[PDB]
C-alpha cells in the first residue's frame, strides 16, 4: 500500500507507490510526497 499522507513505511515491506513521490528514506519511516 502506497504512503503518501506519511503514514509508517515498512523497510522491507514495500509500501510507498512507484512513480509516487511520496518518500519515506528521505524523510521519517513516514512516506509522504516531496514538498
Amino acid at each position: 500500500e502506497c504512503l503518501e499522507i506519511f503514514k509508517a513505511c515498512n523497510p522491507s515491506n514495500d509500501q510507498c507507490c512507484k512513480s509516487s513521490k511520496l518518500v519515506c528514506s528521505r524523510k521519517t519511516r513516514a512516506c509522504k510526497y516531496q514538498i
